[PDB]
This record gives C-alpha cells, sequence and structure tokens, in this order.
C-alpha cells in the first residue's frame, strides 16, 4: 500500500488495556463517545492517513513549493492539496476542537493517537491544518469581541501560524525587536521582519490566515516579560459576518530550501515592510505575550514530540517488513557451512537486536506521550491516577520536555537502525526511510533545541516546581518496582531509577553551589541534556514493564492467535530494554557526578 | 555553501610527525626521493586543491544530480563536477600512492590518505571517481606478464575503473551471486549477469575506457565465494599493445539509482552480455582466485570508506564551530535570571562546549586512528615507527580495518548530528552544508560491507582466526602507554578501566563462541554484542591515541609553546580529558550488558515483533 504503516492496535493497548481511559468515556465532557467509537475514530482516521494523506508523502519531497516574488505567495503541489482536502473533507481539522467550535468532545489522550497517523502519513499536513486549533487557543485568550473573531475564523477553516523568531532572536525570544505601535483606534500597525514561520503562506488551502505575532510595544521593557501577543490576518475581514476584505501588510518573502519536512513552507515573514500597516489586535486586550504564546509553544511541543514518535514507528514498520522477506546468509549456526540454506535476515543476531531496539524504542516512545496526555485532562487524570487538577498539569509541563526532547532525539538515532536494516537498499530513494530520517531531523531544532528542552525540565519543571511532579513520577515507578516473571526487569529499574535520582542530586548540588561559585551553573548546563535523556530511558523501561505486565496478565487469562504474539512482543520488548538499554544510565550517573569546568575555561582558539 | 570544506592540514601534520614520527622513514629507502618538507607542501597544496576547485562543485553535484539515458546506457555528469576532476587530474592526484613504475610518486600510506582525506572532505565522489589508477595497481599485482602491460597502459592513459560484486540477491553474501563465465576456447570468457549498485559504472565523458573487475562463477565451478573468480571486462576492448580504443564491450548500465545523498556518484544496474553483443573478461592472473583477488581492492574501499566518514565529520565540526563562534544567542549562563545581561555567542553555553569538544575529540580520534592504520600499511613505516616486522604489521593493520570503516563510518554519521545541532534552526537548511554531509555519509554504514559485516569480520576472522596476536599486540602498546608526570593519571586511570572492560568484552564474546561447541545457539550471542564490541574497541582506540597525543603536546607546552601552536595544543589536552571523562566510562556499561546477553531475543516468535 502506502509509505505508511500504522499501529492502531499498539494505540488501542495504551489507551484502553494499560492506561484506562476507557473509563472516562461516556462520562461528563466526554458524555457523547463511547469506547466502540473512539476505536472506530482511530482506525477511520488510520485508513484516511495510510491512504489520501500518505498518497502525496513522496511528491511534497520530490515536487516541493514555491515561493512566488510576483505575488508574494506561496505554491504547494497538487497532490498535497489533495490530501488537505481529504483531511478537512472529513472534518479532522477539527479534533479536539471544543464542542462550541464544532469539534468532537474527547480526552487529549485520544486526540493525540488520532493526531499521529497524520504525523506519521504526512506531517506537514497537520501543521497547515493546526488553524481551528489556534483559532481556539485565541478564544481562550480573546476578549468577548475576539471570541467572535475566532469563532468565525475555526467555522471558516482558516489557517494560522506562530510568529515569534527573527534572524536574531531564536532560543533568544526575548531578544526580539518586531515593534507594536498602537494607533488612535486602538488597533496596532506591527513593524518586523520574522524567519522560519512554518505555514506562513498556503497557496489556495484557505481563505485567511491568522498570525499571532509576538511584538515589542513602543515603550515596553525588554526581554519576553516586555512582549505582546497580536492577532494579525492575512486579509482584513467583517468582524461580524466574516467577509474577507482587503489585504493587510503581512507578506512572506521567501521559501527556504531544507532537509526534509519540504512540503511545509518555512517563510521569512515582513510586517509593514510593503507599504500597507500589518494591522494587529491586541489579543485579550493585555500585555501578556509571553504566557499567551506559551499556549501555542505548549502544543506545538507536544506535536513536534509525537511526530517523531509517529515517524519512527512507521520506520520501523517498513524496516520490519522488509526484513521478513530479505533473503541473505546462512542461519550463524551454520556459518561455517557455505551450503547451508539461505534464511531471512530476521533470523541474523544483529537484525533482531536492531528491530528490537527499533520496536522498544517506537513503543516505549508512544507509550510516554499517551501517559503524557493522560494528564491534559483534569477528568482523565482524576479517573486513570487519581491525581488532582494542580498536579496533573504539574506533571503534564514535566513531561512535556520529555516527549518534545528526548522523543525528537531518539527518533532521529533509531531510525538509523530502520535504514540499516534495508541494507544498501535504505539508502534510496525508492524506500521512505531516507525521508523518514530528513524529514524528523528538524524535530530537535523547531519549537525550542533540545538543549532549550533540557534547560526548562530542570530549572523550570523541577526545580521551580521543587520536585513536585517529579517526585510523584518517580513514587509511580517506585510502587511498580515494590510490587516474579518480571523481578529481574524490576531490579533492572531501580538501579535506573537510583541513577536518576543520583543524577538530579548531583545537578542540583551544583546549581544550588553556584550562589558562592558562580560558575558552578556551567555544570548543570553540561549535564542537563544528558540527565533529559536519562530521564527519557527511566520512563521508557518503567512503561514498558508495566506493560509487559498487562500482557502477563492477558497471557495468563488465554489469549491466543494475534494477541498472544502482541503480548508475547510487549514481554520482549520490556526485558531488552531493561537489559541492554537502562544499565549505560549508571555510567552517566557517574559521568555526571564528576563533571568539572575544564572544558568551559578552554580558550575558543583551542576549539 | 560553495567553500564549504574546512581543511586541517595541521591537525594531519601534527598526527604524521609529532606523534607518529613517519618522517623517519621520509628520504630512506623506498622513500628516499621524498623528504619531510615536500611532504607538508604536498598536504597543503591538496588542501588548497580540495577547498577550491573541488569543494567548488559540492552542492552542484547534489543539486544538479547525474542523468541517465537508457538508450545510450550512459551518464551525463553536472559540469561543475567535470571541471573539478579535471582539477584532480591536472594535478596528479588520481596517481597519490602509485607506484613509481605506474607514474606515481612513492609515499608512505599514512601521508596517502591524508592527501586523499582532503578530496573526500570536499567531494568524496571525486576520489571514488578517480580510484581508476588505484585499481589498476590492484590489477598490475595480480595479473600475468601481458595483462600487467595493459595495466600500465590503463594507469597512464587515467581509465576509471569498477569493482563489481553485488547482485539483488548478493549483497552481505557475496557467495550467493550467479552471474556467470563462460569458457571461449582461445582462453577468454563471456561473462553473462546482472549486478547491481555498481559505483561509477558509467562516468559520462571523464575517461576514455573503464575498467571493470568483475566476479563471476566458472560455468560447473562450485557454490560460495570459493567457487567465484575475478575477470577484467573493459568497457570497451582496446589495442593490447597500444591502447587504442575499439569497439564497445558488451557491459552496458541499464539502471542508475535516485539515493539520499553522494547523488553524483552513479551507482548503476550493470547488464553483463544481455544485448546480444558479449560482455567478454579476461580471467585475472589467469588463476582461479576471485573473492581472494577482489578482497585486495574491498579493503581499498573499506580504507576509503572509513576515512571518507572522519573527513567529512572534520569539515562538519570545523563548520559548526566556525558558525557558534558568530552567533549571538542569549545571556551567559552565569547571568541567566537577569534579562538584561549582555548577549554572548553561543561557544560561551555549556551545552555548546560539551557538543563542540564532543565533535572535536571524536573528528580527531578518528584521524588519529585511520592515520595510525595506515602506519601499519608499510613494513618500513611500522618497523622504523613502531618496530614491528612485517607479519605482525599486516595483522594489524587487518585487525584494524573494520575498526576504521565500521567504527568511522558510524560515528561520523552520529556527530555529525552535533554539528548540525550547533547551528540551530540554520542547520537544516540546505545554505548550509551539515545537511549534506549527513545524506552524503549515511551511506558510510552500508557500502563495502555492513556495519554488522565489519563486527563479525573483526571478530571471527581478525581476533579469532588471528589467535589474538594482533589485538594482543595493540593491548600492550594501551598497556605500557597506561603504566608509563602525574599529569595525565586520571587520564590514564580512565584508560585503564577502559581496556579492562574491553578485555571483558574479548573474553565474554569468545566464552560464548566456546559455549556453542555444546549448544549452537550461543553463537547467537556473538552476534548479538559484536557491534557494540567493535564500537567499544573504537573508543578505547580514540581515547588512548587522543592521550597519546596530549602527551606529546604536554611536552611541547613545557619546552614553550607560544602562540596558535599553544592553542592547539592546549585543546588536545582538553580532548583527551574530555574523552576519557565523558565517552570511555559507558564502556563499562556496555561490558556488564554484554556479559548478561541472552537468547530470549532469539526465540520470540517472528510473529510478535
Ligand atoms: C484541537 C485541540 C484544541 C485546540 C488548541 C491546540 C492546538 C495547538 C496549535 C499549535 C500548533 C503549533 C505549530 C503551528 C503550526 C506550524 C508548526 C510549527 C512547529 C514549531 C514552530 C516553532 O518553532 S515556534 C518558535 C518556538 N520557539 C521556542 O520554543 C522558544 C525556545 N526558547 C525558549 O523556550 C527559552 O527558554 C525562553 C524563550 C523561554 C527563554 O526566555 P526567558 O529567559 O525570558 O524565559 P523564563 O524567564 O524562563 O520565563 C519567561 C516567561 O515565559 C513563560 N514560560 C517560560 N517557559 C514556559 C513553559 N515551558 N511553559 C509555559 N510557560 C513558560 C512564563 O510565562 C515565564 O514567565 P514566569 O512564569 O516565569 O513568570
Ligand atoms: C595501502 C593503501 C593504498 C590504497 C590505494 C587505493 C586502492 C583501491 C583502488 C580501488 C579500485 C577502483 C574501485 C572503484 C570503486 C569506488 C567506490 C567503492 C564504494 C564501496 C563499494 C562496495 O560496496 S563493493 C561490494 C562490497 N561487498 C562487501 O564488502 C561484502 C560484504 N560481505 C562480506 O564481507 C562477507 O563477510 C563475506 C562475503 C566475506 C562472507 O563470505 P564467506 O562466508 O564465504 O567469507 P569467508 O569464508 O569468511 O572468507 C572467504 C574468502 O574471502 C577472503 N576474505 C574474507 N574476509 C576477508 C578479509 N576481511 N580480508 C581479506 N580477505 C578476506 C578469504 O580469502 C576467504 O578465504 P580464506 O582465507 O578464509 O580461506
Ligand atoms: C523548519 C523550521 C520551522 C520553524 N517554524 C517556526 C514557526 O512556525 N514559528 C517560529 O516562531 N519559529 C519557527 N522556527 C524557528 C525555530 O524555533 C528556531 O530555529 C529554534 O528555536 C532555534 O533558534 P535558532 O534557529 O535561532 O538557533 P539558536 O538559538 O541560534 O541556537 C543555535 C545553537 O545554540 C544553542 N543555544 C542557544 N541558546 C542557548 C542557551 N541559552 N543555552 C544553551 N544553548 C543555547 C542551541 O541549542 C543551538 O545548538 C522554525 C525553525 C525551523 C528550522
Ligand atoms: C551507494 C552504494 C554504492 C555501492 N557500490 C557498490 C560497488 O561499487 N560495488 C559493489 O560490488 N557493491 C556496491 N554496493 C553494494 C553494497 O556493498 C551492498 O549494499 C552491501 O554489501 C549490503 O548488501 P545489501 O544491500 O544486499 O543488503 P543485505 O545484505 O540484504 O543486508 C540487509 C541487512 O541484513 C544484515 N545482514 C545481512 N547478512 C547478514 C549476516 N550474515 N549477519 C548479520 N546481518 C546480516 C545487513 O547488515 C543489513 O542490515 C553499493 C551499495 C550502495 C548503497
Amino acid at each position: 500500500m502506502s509509505h505508511y504503516k500504522s499501529n492502531v492496535r499498539d494505540q488501542v493497548f495504551n489507551l484502553f488495556e494499560v492506561f484506562g481511559v476507557d473509563k472516562v468515556l461516556g462520562a461528563d465532557k466526554f458524555s457523547d463517545l463511547d469506547a466502540d467509537t473512539a476505536r472506530e475514530m482511530l482506525t477511520e482516521i488510520a485508513r484516511l492517513a495510510e491512504g489520501p494523506i500518505a498518497e502525496s508523502f513522496v511528491e511534497g519531497d520530490r515536487n516541493p513549493p514555491v515561493f512566488d516574488p510576483e505575488t508574494h505567495t506561496v505554491t504547494l503541489p497538487e497532490g498535497f492539496k489533495k490530501s488537505m482536502r481529504a483531511l478537512f473533507d472529513g472534518g479532522w481539522d477539527k479534533v479536539g476542537l471544543a464542542e462550541h467550535l464544532g469539534g468532537i468532545p474527547m480526552p487529549r489522550a485520544l486526540q493525540w493517537a488520532l493526531i499521529e497517523h497524520i504525523l506519521g502519513a504526512n506531517p506537514a499536513a497537520y501543521m497547515y491544518a493546526m488553524g481551528p486549533g489556534m483559532s481556539e487557543i485565541f478564544y481562550n485568550n480573546g476578549t468577548d469581541e475576539q471570541k467572535k473573531w475566532a469563532t468565525i475564523a475555526a467555522e471558516r477553516g482558516w489557517g494560522a501560524t506562530m510568529v515569534l523568531t527573527e534572524p536574531d532572536a531564536g532560543s533568544d525570544v526575548g531578544a526580539g525587536r518586531t515593534k507594536a505601535v498602537q494607533q488612535p483606534d486602538g488597533t496596532w500597525h506591527i513593524e518586523g521582519v520574522k524567519r522560519f514561520i512554518t505555514s506562513a503562506d498556503s497557496d489556495d488551502l484557505f481563505e485567511n490566515i491568522m498570525h499571532l505575532v509576538l511584538a515589542r510595544p513602543e515603550g515596553a521593557g525588554p526581554g519576553t516579560k516586555g512582549l505582546s501577543l497580536f492577532f494579525v490576518p492575512k486579509f482584513h475581514f467583517d468582524h461580524e459576518t466574516g467577509e474577507i476584505g482587503e489585504r493587510n501588510g503581512v507578506f512572506v518573502t521567501n521559501v527556504e530550501h531544507k532537509m526534509g519536512l519540504k512540503v511545509s513552507a518555512t517563510c521569512e515573514l515582513s510586517l509593514g515592510q510593503h507599504g500597507i500597516p500589518a494591522v494587529g489586535w491586541l489579543v485579550g486586550e493585555v500585555h501578556n505575550g509571553i504566557a499567551q504564546m506559551f499556549d501555542v509553544i505548549e502544543q506545538a511541543r507536544m506535536m513536534v514530540g509525537t511526530k517523531a514518535i509517529a515517524t519512527l514507528s512507521t520506520g520501523y514498520l517498513n524496516a520490519l517488513e522488509y526484513a521478513k522477506e530479505r533473503v541473505q546468509g546462512a542461519d550463524m549456526t551454520q556459518m561455517t557451512d557455505k551450503t547451508a540454506p539461505r534464511v531471512t535476515i530476521t533470523h541474523h543476531p544483529d537484525v533482531r537486536r536492531s528491530l528490537m531496539t527499533q520496536k522498544a524504542y517506537a513503543e516505549g516512545l508512544r507509550a510516554i506521550y499517551l501517559y503524557t496526555a493522560t494528564f491534559q485532562d483534569a477528568e482523565v487524570a482524576q479517573a486513570v491516577h487519581g491525581v488532582d487538577g494542580d498536579l496533573a498539569a504539574r506533571v503534564n509541563d514535566l513531561l512535556l520536555p520529555i516527549v518534545k526532547g528526548f522523543g525528537s532525539e531518539t527518533a532521529y538515532a533509531k531510525l538509523t537502525e530502520s535504514l540499516q536494516t534495508l541494507g544498501g537498499s535504505g539508502f534510496l530513494q525508492d524506500y521512505p526511510i531516507e525521508q523518514y530520517i530528513r524529514d524528523s531531523k528538524i524535530d530537535s531544532l523547531y519549537a525550542g533545541t533540545t538543549a532549550i528542552q533540557a534547560q526548562d525540565f530542570f530549572f523550570r519543571k523541577i526545580i521551580r516546581d521543587k520536585g513536585q511532579a517529579l517526585a510523584y513520577v518517580a513514587g509511580e515507578i517506585e510502587q511498580f518496582i515494590k510490587n516474579g516473571r518480571l523481578k529481574t526487569e524490576r531490579e533492572l529499574l531501580a538501579t535506573a531509577l537510583a541513577d536518576v535520582q543520583g543524577m538530579a542530586a548531583s545537578l542540583t548540588g551544583y546549581l544550588m553551589a553556584a550562589q558562592e561559585d558562580a560558575a558552578s551553573i556551567y555544570k548543570v548546563g553540561l549535564g542537563s541534556v544528558r540527565f533529559l535523556m536519562a530521564v527519557g530511558d527511566l520512563l521508557s523501561g518503567w512503561l514498558l514493564a508495566r506493560q509487559a505486565a498487562v500482557a502477563i496478565e492477558k497471557l495468563d487469562a488465554g489469549a491466543t492467535g494475534a494477541d498472544k504474539s502482541f503480548y508475547e512482543g510487549k514481554i520482549a520488548a520490556a526485558s531488552f530494554f531493561a537489559k541492554n538499554m537502562l544499565p549505560l544510565l549508571t555510567s552517566t550517573r557517574q559521568i555526571i557526578e564528576n563533571l568539572d569546568n575544564d572544558v568551559m575555561e578552554l580558550d575558543e582558539a583551542a576549539f
């Protein structure tokens, strides 16, 4: 069929058998959505993804968008716009939208499971379809008058952008210099150049685009605290009827040539530089821009991590299908007999090692983002964890940089194994793995680099949090550890939990010691990404072991056939991950415990 | 990026002269007519040519890739890339290390691969196209007297060459190939089959002829690699006396692959005797010894591929470093709470220094590894610089090749991830060369034998079949460095742990092999651990060679180095110390993992994956 190989079975196993999300289906906010309907929804969008969405995956990469300087617009390849129309015609751009904007109320964990299929099949398609979701964010932060415009924007399916980055302001958002000048009538004129804006033009997919633009009001203070957020539409419109009016002064000037994700137009965006003003409306009519924009960034970060995990999953399943059919070499137990029967390559230990590595990380990462999503609804977190609203928000905030940072880094790294499994054929564009790699490289960069994820995780999600979310998660792991067929895995998990706790203590010591010895803080920076990755590995190992515990229960109860095979794979993956990935965390702890500032004191000229 | 290529002659000369003492042999015996000054001038010259005319078409070759005409069975290469090829030819760089009697300049292999590194960093496909004369020398070495005259012609005319092994069903398992050879009464052979993934099988109008060295199975020969013979199959027939090109021979490209990277290297389906015209082949050396003869070629290809990956990581790192030096973003971490603190260049950030020193230490440790390996590729160099005789040097070179290839390919691709990350969002742009470095280097874990095949060769052939003699030699050199100022005390302690870890890995895997005498399935544990073992030995060699470099750097600083020299030597100490403290300890956990491998993953139903 298509390049995209989906895994609804594993999503349903997580949602229902592991986390118990079906417990809230049929109750309260989700009163009208039952478990059967949720499963039909996943199967339906999986088929959409495997069909018309994936159909244009190759085309978007081989025949990428073209910038037109004669009109300051972008043209998209026809096959990809056909895929977009399939997404829209099915109403999938209203996934998880609030009911009053036309959505179907559902748990976030189900919402992200639906979205995984789009991100695996053609992830730029989800990015162009995020308009109604961003209109909901504008609604939540807007005045009563602005909530009327957001409703129009959602109902009409306008596109949307998030507009922060400038040539000199990427990780350091607060350095932005785009300016906002209030006009007598209460609107603002926005002036500046922004860079790397995803979907800044989208051909004729939509009748309008809502740009949500960070800019600094004249006279405002420095840094991110001096930023405000502005609603800046591509076209002016009638605030009552929605009728599209005159062009607004916000124009793309270039489209970047990228390693991958080529069909996502990534644009320099000029505001008020082409002779008409870029009129913006202060969101909520309050000056609170970085806090408002982080509502969007949080979702972008969830999407980026889920995208990376979706891509690893279809990479693994492509590699697995290939390995099952590729005949090459003799069985290793017959390697000295040059007339021995040839075997398929799944018989080779290094290939089974590779495949189980891909499998355990893909499925561990899926469990992680679905686990994370179970904290994004108060009702779900109460129902399935017994955790109240405040703690749930802090745990979600803790896990987001794991989904994003650990997800992006891990998926790209393990796709290397997926390609390797194809041999020389993995290097061909004939197979989709090399495009998976190119498309996923950006996931460690956009929505905040890995280093920024790791700094967020430690300084904000742990230290500022006074460790409360982290202690909750460590307690659940400890509970699992304390509890026969999983005794070895629980012992390996106990070592890994202790290692992560040791890392956290060492970095906390380096931070606290910076009050008297300022350079001590550098050791936190030196260790931060490795710590983030260690926590990701610990969470993967724990959730895999929890899956294997469920699988043991189901096999004991008499699972047969394809179910039995699935459950056997969960036990194998949990055991392989505990025995081959978790122990490296001990060496990483000892490395972190011995970090020093030699590398910081070295003259720059010595590099 | 046009001038994408950033060279490092200074580090090459440091290794060649200050660390390994390869100048000990320059001006003596086989190298009597090449002195150290000349060697350094050659490195400077090809590095300048690489940074200029060769690198000039690096982007062009990827963005305007070769185009196949299926009716002429030929490829057209972009003009800018052919201009780069002519610059290489006009300088004689396709004859680096060629025997004097073939028109070469005799030189140590360590110098030859250091020269080639610059071409591989600037435009690696250019060197692949230019390997013809080196092939001709291998053909010369393996040929009859008469073939030696043809090889001499081919080298003097600069013919291109290919190595033709792979078929759709015979990649890792070379012995499965079905291409056949049909003996003719006059002693020639007619070759019949379809080969796949053949690099340079057509090369536009770069050459007047191409020598295809083709593995094929004589009718009625036995199975496996042992049944294969090697055939000289020219693209054009030619006058065996004068070299004048004659009738087109029956060997035709029928497809050119669309690849992730290395796009300018035409990778070809090659049809032999399928178009009603015989593919005439001449039996190499007029003996049936094909897989042994072809491994002369494979050995050089594996060395090249490892050197290519390392060359590419080096320029990726130097590009990231020059970017990081200029990019202002954020406040110093000591001022992160003060939102009015001065902005700093990103080399001030701990994670960026960590990233950069990771790239540096791996790029420089890998350079030391391939140059160390090359010092064993001449008996006279191995004797002068290491005091080892010809037989042990060959076994040590053989031990190290899968490390250069397997560990070099895997490591370079992985650490280029850090190089790209250093550029931030800009690293994802084609405006910078790192994303093409990544795509171009992914192939290096695959062609010339996959990493799994490298690790299996390393363990079974280069350790077990060798009775551990080469490994024991290397380990003994590491042990002596550890035993020998206490300024490298911590590094030596860390290397001692890493050496014991690698020895423990080797003992575990050897134990699994011994157990396979009793339970055949125990051998699977060797396969499960083999790649991790090969990578561990690479880390150990990197950490050791960097520490040796640190010891020389300490001597030079003590003697009073100043200026740029001083900065260079300080960076060697920092790299060796960073690598010992951040890379080597992981080998302890890897050893423990290998000590506990089991066959659960082998017994699992394939359906459960
Ligand atoms: C259908 C479902 C319902 C509908 C809604 C859901 C749909 C969502 C739609 C969104 C889609 C997104 C994608 C859009 C389409 C195209 C795809 C594009 C993908 C990626 C695109 C991008 O790259 S956008 C640019 C991303 N840039 C970054 O992420 C910035 C990276 N740098 C940093 O994060 C730095 O660390 C910052 C900038 C934070 C450092 O500045 P600072 O030193 O001033 O920060 P601070 O002092 O630490 O805190 C300042 C201020 O900021 C708030 N804050 C910080 N960190 C926060 C986190 N992690 N979470 C929330 N808020 C955060 C905070 O208000 C703080 O104030 P205080 O609380 O400290 O007082
Ligand atoms: C000194 C520096 C100066 C150098 C100058 C440069 C000169 C080079 C010029 C090049 C000419 C132009 C060429 C242009 C090409 C440019 C691009 C190249 C890109 C890479 C292209 C490729 O990929 S070519 C295809 C590569 N294929 C492989 O590598 C094969 C992978 N599979 C394996 O290796 C398997 O492990 C094999 C096939 C070996 C398993 O078969 P088997 O089970 O039958 O093997 P065995 O029983 O273990 O051994 C059989 C036979 O083979 C000999 N042998 C095996 N392994 C050897 C090694 N490592 N080294 C030498 N010989 C080896 C051995 O003869 C054995 O017989 P026994 O000795 O055991 O009795
Ligand atoms: C495909 C793509 C799409 C994008 N889409 C959008 C979009 O829709 N909207 C938008 O607003 N932006 C968008 N961006 C911008 C993107 O978020 C930025 O590229 C990213 O935040 C990194 O910023 P930068 O590129 O300026 O890199 P830099 O900030 O210059 O980072 C360079 C290097 O320095 C490191 N570094 C920087 N500061 C620190 C620090 N304080 N501590 C430690 N290390 C540090 C980084 O980790 C990185 O390794 C997009 C980018 C890409 C590539
Ligand atoms: C760009 C490019 C250029 C090339 N140029 C040439 C050339 O000039 N000449 C030439 O002869 N060939 C050439 N090749 C072929 C190349 O050497 C083969 O692709 C390579 O040997 C792998 O073989 P394969 O692709 O058939 O993969 P397979 O052998 O099918 O390997 C598939 C997977 O199975 C694994 N596997 C296979 N056998 C075993 C085993 N026994 N034990 C454990 N794991 C195993 C592999 O490691 C890999 O992960 C080229 C290939 C490429 C991609």
